[PDB]
DNA sequence: TTTTTTTTTTTTGAGCGACTGCACTACAACGTTGTAGTGCAGTCGCTCTTTTTTTTGCTGGTGGTTTT
């Protein structure tokens, strides 16, 4: 846990969650960006 | 095979990006609280060019406009 990381992260777990429900769909979650490696080592 | 009427407009921009406000936890100052950083949502500016390029038969040839 970092400081820039807010313990809000589960919400977006629990949005992704609720995103695999079926395949018929095209654009994926915003909050996918969160879990990049890119982005959560400088944070 | 015939025939009748009639004068009212509307609608239309959306994605990209910033400003600002409220919530939310991390962490240091004085168990609790104030300050800092970030997420999310409502509100708002802005801005979307420029242009031009061509061969065609003057009557090419038994052809041909006009009055009773």
């Amino acid at each position: 846990i970092e400081s820039s990381g807010i313990d809000r992260r589960k919400f977006n777990r629990s949005n992704q969650a609720k995103w695999i429900d079926k395949i018929s769909a095209w654009a994926e979650e915003e909050t996918n960006s969160y879990q990049l490696p890119e982005s959560l080592e400088k944070f």
